[PDB]
């Protein structure tokens, strides 16, 4: 089968800032939970070739992985921090929403989700 292209991690036209709070979101929420020991099926876009899941790319239309997101950060893709927390919500949604409950990969998506909750409680005020 074939994988679609990934999500888009550059865009010379889309406006774009550095703001404190995406810099939180890099420096503080990002590497959190890229370091994890379940972060690993996250840091890159699903290949449903090589994890013969041919049905992946039937069922998630919107798909994000924090591969994408840490390009997009460290490329200052995003114009706000709401973006790119968006970004990381689709993440787990799309985790929740092709898999089933109990699955390995939905524990692993929910330890994630814990801690990225826990760090954008904090979310600085923007400057
Ligand atoms: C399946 C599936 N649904 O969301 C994600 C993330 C996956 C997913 C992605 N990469 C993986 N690598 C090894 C297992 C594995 C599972």
């Amino acid at each position: 089968s074939m994988n679609p292209p990934p999500p888009e991690t550059s865009n010379p036209n889309k406006p774009k800032r550095q703001t404190n709070q995406l810099q939180y979101l890099l420096r503080v929420v990002l590497k959190t939970l890229w370091k994890h020991q379940f972060a690993w099926p996250f840091q890159q876009p699903v290949d449903a070739v090589k994890l013969n899941l041919p049905d992946y790319y039937k069922i998630i239309k919107t798909p994000m992985d924090m591969g994408t997101i840490k390009k997009r950060l460290e490329n200052n893709y995003y114009w706000n921090a709401q973006e790119c927390i968006q970004d990381f919500n689709t993440m787990f949604t799309n985790c929740y929403i092709y898999n089933k409950p109990g699955d390995d990969i939905v524990l692993m998506a929910e330890a994630l989700e814990k801690l990225f909750l826990q760090k954008i409680n904090e979310l600085p005020t923007e400057e």
